């Protein structure tokens, strides 16, 4: 080991250690650890505008309570969206099951709080952060690259690479015990059947009864829409239009935002009450493992609809076919935590200006339940989509003649014979089968 | 002009003329004509399942009353499957909004009957296709490509390019005339909103009332399926078992299917009692020009869902990125008519070879209206998904260590840092805006 | 034919129209001739540093001679060089063989030409184009778009269309008739066994004795260049430094160029002693049918090496993935007169600003004959390159330890066993043969 | 740690331990040490047709004279021809500089070894392997998989991890007197200024006075071909002719081979006499840390100039597209390990099959010093180069007129006004500059 090495897998104490406060067991017990231990720690909370988080403001004043020398609240909201709208630009989700698209909401997040967390820490004179991400996930790496590209002299200290933290704690009931023995009585919470990771843009379930591909979004109790599935949920059909300025998401059923983080909160209503966007995907992590999960994301699926559509009315063919090659490797690299490195901004870059600039209009829709709707109306002053200059009605406005077409066929004879030709020569070498044949079962070469 | 000018513009009197007879106003008429002028006109009418055909044995009749020298039916069922099965294999659908896919079943009709009637056409000794389709869509090319290639002799013979055709016919109340004038009552269905061309792989609707953005599904009575959309249509929820041996659809309900045609006809009728699979979109013709169109795809969708399910748990990320890559290409090829083109038949074999052939499991899956639907099991002995092959229970069984995953996140360090000052040389020459900043809106260079 | 048909198949009597006159037999003979049949002809002739032009100057003389009503020198040679580093930063070449590479100097000479003679014709309120181009070359597409692009009013007469130029003119000797008839002396030059277009990226021959493969470089005399594989040619080794600055080639052999027009210049000549640059490649027209020719570039080659050794040494592997694919891809639209349209505009853009403005740096090599060269130095303050920073010599440097690199090894073994499966997978299917067999030569399956 | 964790940092005494026995210093100090500390060491010499190889038998018998238990020698020859022809078919050529390319003779070596001295390791009841490739390099990562592939109970010592080991061996002068010590006079080799790995595919050079980029190619004294870059070394011009029956290189000089090897061995020879094929790269390791390397291929060069040559005139643009695609990404895979995964095995076989199988056909060329060659005729049955079908000579013969080629441009104009609109519609946004300016620099928005 050196100076250099980032890992640490040793408390610092009389350190100043920066904790990533979401509140919950694991970050409460391992901050009142680390002061118990020497360690001085500081606890950074991110506002995500998480829908199941109650009150932001009481997680700080708990950290205070378990001895972090300060404790602060960082607003991560505008970014997270300003993040989410350039995914969505770039259309840079690259985990689908037939159509059905996972919005990469759990990267985009990490995106976010890796980078703004570290860079809170720095303003303080943090260089250390106790980061309790696992040694099996994705998160582990997708923090330490954003941490070190945050701030190059970033120290991680891996609380479970220490002994003495495996023995006092380990468990959640090892924990839950530790914060008791220290006078804390943390309302454990109801037990669930999946894990649940969230921000604004999505959620995601995962782990537990999930791991069985015989469970399924059955057992899942949404929190950023209903359970449009149960017949007991009265869903009535709705009307909603999304007008885009540029390819920046303004207004919802005819009201301006001036602020894209309410903009979303309505989107999220919108398309919660039908429970819009829901899927189930089996991913591929970093390490090459496959995990499965229960994704939702209401007001970005609502976006989606509306950008995809418009693209597909604004844009030629070879232009929407960049946007998407680019989009599903964009998505790639995103998932590894690579969404600021030079590679992935130019697949960025490029959508945000030459494909979501012209996207200026209004799709109007009908929502239902979960993915089922109707498009009613698409307008925009720079749609290609125009039947009137293909209208042959008067012969002084029709673009092209009869004749003009069958000039247009006599080009392709060249090629066609050559494919004939080749078709010919593959029969020949043995890669292709015969046209002809017998009437019953045949005798191969 | 040229003996080897494929197209002919004037009726080629005293000579065998094939006609792809659907036995609608247009083929009815034309093939009528076209006796009476001299032409010796054989009929070739394509069994392909057509959902809105009730009965494919009173065509030929019909053509032989019209003076048609010989009328045939020419089954396209098998080959139709075929080809639909190999396009899902491929992923090979390249028309999507928001996820939502065209199966490209139009193109792969084309493709079958392209082929298939031209070749019906030689064996009759028929060397001339008396082909109707138009100077401004894409069928007209995709049916000389698929001729030509069946074919090296054919002659395709436009009657549009011919001006007594365009003076006696016409419009279709010259075209009913025509008909009357002739001795035959021909019963006109009631007019539609839209035009439809229908296979047992989908349908699709497009043109009149449907050219404008403002209408949409709201107008279309669904052909292979029910209006979903609307609260009166009683749609119960349904539970249903895919599976798949080989890359090939086998079972459906725990019933085997020893032939594909009737598989997909049960498909249809599953997918078809839900709405399954309808989808709204613009999509670009071989011309560079918009067109828009209502889609109806209820037995494919059902089988996309089950072998995307199946690929996401059994491919590994380079395999499904490959996979989704070539589809994207391929679609466009088979909408261009170049299914059959070397650059086509490779993307297509690498598909049914190295990722079809792992494909042996089965999805369970509940259908609701429309495209809401949800993921019940997924079960396959090729799946790479296996959280048991994760567990970190006992150290005897655990894949890597907590140490292990450390060593890891050290071989990054080298581009991370090379990253890092990326984005600082970005910076400096004005790519890239700096992080910090100002409390108030700031003074740029 | 309506009032917006572009194709203009009459000579337009009393009307302006433009002609590229670049004072060659066939725009001498053109411009005469349209003068005589009634017509207005504008002259415009591209100053395009053409490496076998002597005399720019005389050239809109002896247009006016020929009764031009105006004729202007439109230089063009500062386009020409902006946009040949654009395609070298954006590696747009499509035609290659061997990794010799073709570097598309014919399309960007007539993206250049075709954009700027028709804006300088605009100018003068020319509106009509007089364009001789070819019915069976690539370049009556070329020019058709970028006139288009250039001048929405624009119409193009073809006069190839017209039956009285193809009875006056037609054929050379009928051409060179015609001048000599209305009292000009057309010095008619020496006949050669191919043609050339040139201009100042490079030289193309083809046509004629090329036509034949078993023909090809022995024939062609250079003109931008030595004849390299004579051995009466006597070439001295020559040492060489290239400098960039953020992607524009600025220095060469320690002297700074502040205009690239005269950098170009001397890359030619220093490029042009050694042969350097010359290939010989299959190309695939517009039409979908073959040409071959023996092409000149010497300047940008010596450009070419020196770029692409600094983004090796300078940029990521995805990074430099994403160029070469986007290069690929941008070449071909390149060649199809695409070059302005916005799916070449990402292409072009991503590669000038993440690519290209990264490299600052100079490379010293050395020219021998032909293609025949060594590199000697590569230098940059922007190199990832840094064995030094790979360094093991003490504990207190190195980025890694031994037992770190184990650590990412056992993150390989579950992919390892998932893909040794697929194996034993595709070996029962019958896809792959089995590892083990017989010594002598086995019976199938 | 684990009973399936395959690194063993300890000697395993009293067990049998492969060795893969090159001879070198390294390898026959490993050996003695092995014996010495109770091991049972096997050694296996790869015979890989070594350029710098004397004499393979007299390998072995020196392991038996240093302890080993058994020596034998592994033919290679045939696979890694067979390999490298693979490799060739696909293009999969990754790293290059200015189109001069690297054929990955480097991982090609190592996927043969590591699964063929594996496999022989496995017949002898050996299943642990002391593979001593280093912790910072590549083939640490590529034995690792290959091994594993083809062994699932492979165990593997690395000796590096053994302090015992790193103690009484480590640098080159401690095991050259541990050999001593033991009575054998290890005669050294002269040392060299860089280090070499080398098989009949080709040689690499790279490390020590390479590090610098400002040595390069004239420190290297070839061992495939000779110092072209010397005046003094005397070249003359020669013809070859390299002929190809369905991908497969079947003749040199019309002489035909029977067996692959000898006939690569040729092409060697041809190759070497003029120093073909020797290039400078970058290459970015697995690591994702770059290193640079002066390359030798002299008879894969020249079938890489016949082939390509030959892809150029058979196949269609698409196809040639795909073919280079597949190539880049197959190449990556290649240098990564993972010749034999499912995602490499799909670009491979898409090029043996359908690119390869239509490459029959004899290219002629003359050779000179290092790169610098002529073409002198390309045969072909398969060719669709056809001048001939272009010609416009006869009215019966021509494929198209000069009217249908105006009908084709007249079905661009749609796009095009959608293009030119597009223009526009960026100048408004800012995201391009507009068209026209002022004479003098003028003040921006
Ligand atoms: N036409 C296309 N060709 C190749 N890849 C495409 C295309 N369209 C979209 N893609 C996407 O490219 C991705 C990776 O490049 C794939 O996941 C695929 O979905
Ligand atoms: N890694 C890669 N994957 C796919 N295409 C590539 C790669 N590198 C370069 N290309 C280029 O992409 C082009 C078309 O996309 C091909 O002509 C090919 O040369």
């Amino acid at each position: 080991s050196n100076a250099m090495t980032t890992i640490l897998p040793n408390l610092p104490t009389g350190q100043k250690v920066g904790i990533a406060f979401s509140g919950g067991l694991d970050t409460s017990a391992a901050l009142l650890w680390m002061r118990q231990k020497g360690a001085v720690p500081y606890a950074y909370t991110a506002n995500l505008g998480q829908p199941d988080e109650p009150d932001y403001d009481e997680i700080p004043r708990r950290a205070m309570q378990y001895g972090a020398e300060a404790a602060r609240l960082v607003d991560c909201r505008a970014q997270l969206v300003a993040e989410g709208i350039a995914a969505l630009q770039a259309g840079a989700f690259h985990i689908s099951t037939a159509g059905l698209t996972y919005f990469n909401t759990t990267p985009i997040g990490r995106a976010v709080t890796g980078t703004m967390l570290v860079a809170a820490m720095k303003e303080d004179g943090v260089n250390i952060w106790g980061d309790g991400s696992t040694f099996k996930g994705n998160d582990i790496e997708r923090f330490y690259r954003y941490g070190l590209l945050t701030n190059p002299d970033l120290k991680i200290y891996k609380p479970w690479l220490d002994q003495t933290f495996i023995d006092e704690l380990g468990g959640r009931a090892e924990m839950s015990e530790y914060m008791r023995q220290a006078g804390f009585d943390y309302k454990m919470s109801a037990e669930k059947a999946y894990s649940t990771d969230s921000n604004m843009l999505g959620a995601t379930h995962e782990a537990k009864d999930l791991e069985l591909l015989s469970a399924g979004i059955r057992i899942v109790q949404p929190i950023m829409g209903v359970a449009f599935w149960q017949d007991s949920v009265q869903i009535k059909a709705e009307e909603v239009t999304v007008r885009f300025e540029e390819g920046q998401p303004v207004a919802l059923n005819g009201v301006e935002y001036a602020d894209p983080v309410e903009l979303l909160l309505e989107a999220n209503r919108i398309g919660g009450r039908h429970g819009l966007g829901m899927s189930d995907q089996i991913e591929n992590r970093i390490i090459e493992a496959k995990s499965r999960g229960i994704y939702e994301a209401p007001g970005l699926a609502l976006l989606f609809i509306a950008y995809e559509r418009l693209v597909t009315g604004i844009h030629n063919e070879d232009t929407i076919e960049q946007y998407r090659e680019n989009g599903r490797k964009l998505g790639r690299l995103l998932y590894q935590g690579r969404w600021f490195d030079p590679q992935a901004i130019m697949l960025r870059e490029t959508a945000q200006r030459w494909v979501a600039r012209a996207i200026t209009g209004e799709v109007t829709l009908e929502l239902r339940r979960g993915n089922d709707y109707s498009l009613l109306n698409t307008e925009s002053a720079n749609l290609t989509y125009a039947p009137e200059r293909l209208s042959m009605e008067k012969v002084e406005n029709a673009p092209f003649t009869p004749a003009d077409r069958i000039g247009q066929l006599t080009m392709r004879n060249l090629d066609i014979v050559d494919t004939r030709e080749k078709l010919f020569t593959y029969v020949k070498t043995g890669l292709l089968a015969p046209s002809a044949g017998s009437a019953l079962p045949q005798i191969k070469d």
